[PDB]
């Protein structure tokens, strides 16, 4: 299966957090691939910047709504607001999290809470509104996630929590569609450090390392979509990509698929 | 290992009114420890001290309520350290009821899980890591298979027991950074033979379950040696590929 740019066009794709960062190039991206596009964060004004850059790139529809993923409803709303404003929808690109910094955890179980919420949470109500659209359109999910979402790393506690709970989560339900015969595919993105503006400001200190480009990430998320592949593993380091795969767990997940 | 080790250690265990956290709560009561014991069944937890005292427990108590809780929760800790005079081991063991089932839109067993099966034993260590500081003592987190791989009928379920897997080794991390010599034990279990869970994958599951009373053996072991994880599963090939050899290279790399 070979990649095409011509593999997204009448395509109708939603965003979240693409007001910056990841979000906000994977909307140019698709937009310079010519397809509709919804994108979502906070911030109604960098928003609305975004969208007549990316009408300007090319995309055959470019529209945006503001709200705060803490609250589920909105969530919800979104995603039927969403669907009418393109008439449909084949692929739910789930991007956003709340604030981050890296610190050592001591008592602030609220950020665990908005972290679990933001993080993991919100991406369950996304996916529980679109999943009719999506079954329609044989569409695809894209779970935005990180090398903090494989293995441990210290400073970033509730934000790993948040990213393993994706994977437990989203590749449990990717079996239940495969039994259940649902034809929408499940993208988990296990990224490293990216040069985004947010990640640059909160790593001076505790992440030292490389940073890959957030253009070139912000691609490879789409193109893995578009392939329905089930994980897609971007990171500066080869080494790292290297030993980021876990076979025995592809081999225990084989031996038990024969409830 | 040595029985010497909690011969007359704080213990609270959650999740003790029955299955596994119940056998704990025995085992340590056979070796002379103070326990302390919870759940939401007033009645049950009543009989599961009066048993403890009955093999030997230096100190049983229970306090009943719900995890669902987190004054409950942050308040529980304080008063099981007043009960035993501080604390040396925290169990973490409690979950939501869960029964099998695809995933449709219950997003109330979502939050739920993720709120009793995480947040909970979240709120319960920061409660207990002043008392544990003090004895340089130990974290029991009680998991599953379900929590290191991928399972269809259970992905609410799961997606918490990965959570835990996040934060409590992100933590660990810190912890060695941090001077902080209180140690973080996760529990990987295959499926085990307590009542509820032989009764809810009835006719769904065929695997062979394992004792629940060597269960809690080892996972009581397993904390005192101060082991980062403990993998208990009835077969030899689930025990193997239950462990992630690339993750612990990739880790001993970055640290
Ligand atoms: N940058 C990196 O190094 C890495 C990033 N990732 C992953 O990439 C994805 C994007 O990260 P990145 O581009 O760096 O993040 P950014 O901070 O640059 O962008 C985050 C987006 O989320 C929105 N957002 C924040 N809070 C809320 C709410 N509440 C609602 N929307 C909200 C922001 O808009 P607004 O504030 O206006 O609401 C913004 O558009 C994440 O899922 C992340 O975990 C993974 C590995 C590394
Ligand atoms: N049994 C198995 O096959 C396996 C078990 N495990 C793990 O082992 C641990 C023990 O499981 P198991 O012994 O089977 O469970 P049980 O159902 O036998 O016991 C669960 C305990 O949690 C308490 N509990 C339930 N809801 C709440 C609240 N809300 C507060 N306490 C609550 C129950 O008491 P009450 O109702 O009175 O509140 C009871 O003491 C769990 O962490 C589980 O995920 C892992 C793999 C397999
Ligand atoms: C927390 C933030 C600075 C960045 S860094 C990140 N994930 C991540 C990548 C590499 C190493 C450790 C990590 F945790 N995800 C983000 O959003
Ligand atoms: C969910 C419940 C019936 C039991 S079963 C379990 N873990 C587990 C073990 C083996 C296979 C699938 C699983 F999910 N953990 C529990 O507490």
């Amino acid at each position: 299966e070979e990649f095409r740019p011509e593999m997204l066009q009448g395509k109708k794709v939603i965003v979240t957090g693409a007001s910056k960062g990841i979000g906000r190039e994977m909307a140019y991206h698709l937009a310079k691939m010519g397809a509709h596009v919804v994108v979502t964060a906070r911030s109604k004004e960098t928003l609305q910047k975004v969208v007549s850059h990316c009408l300007e790139l090319g995309a055959a529809s470019a529209h945006y709504i503001a709200g705060t993923m803490e609250d589920m409803t909105f969530a919800e709303q979104f995603v039927a607001q969403a669907g009418k404003l393109m008439g449909g929808l084949d692929m739910l690109i789930l991007n956003h999290i709340t604030n981050t910094s890296l610190n050592l955890f001591h008592d602030d179980i609220h950020h665990v809470r908005k972290s679990m919420e933001v993080n993991f949470l919100s991406y369950v109500v996304l996916t529980v509104a679109a999943l009719p659209m999506l079954k329609q359109s044989n569409g695809s999910i894209v779970v935005v996630s990180s090398l903090a979402g494989k293995v441990a790393y210290p400073m970033v506690a509730a934000y790993s929590a948040s990213k393993f709970a994706l994977d437990g989560f989203f590749s449990s339900i990717r079996k239940e569609y495969s039994v259940s015969r649902v034809n929408v595919s499940i993208t988990l993105c296990v990224l490293g450090l990216i040069d985004t503006e947010t990640a640059m400001k909160a790593v001076s200190g505790i992440v030292h390392m490389q940073a890959a480009p957030k253009e070139e990430c912000a691609l490879e998320i789409i193109k893995g979509g578009a392939l329905r592949q089930e994980e897609v593993y971007y990171d500066s380091s080869l080494w790292t990509t290297l030993l980021i795969r876990n076979p025995s767990r592809k081999i225990l997940e084989f031996l038990y698929s024969t409830y």
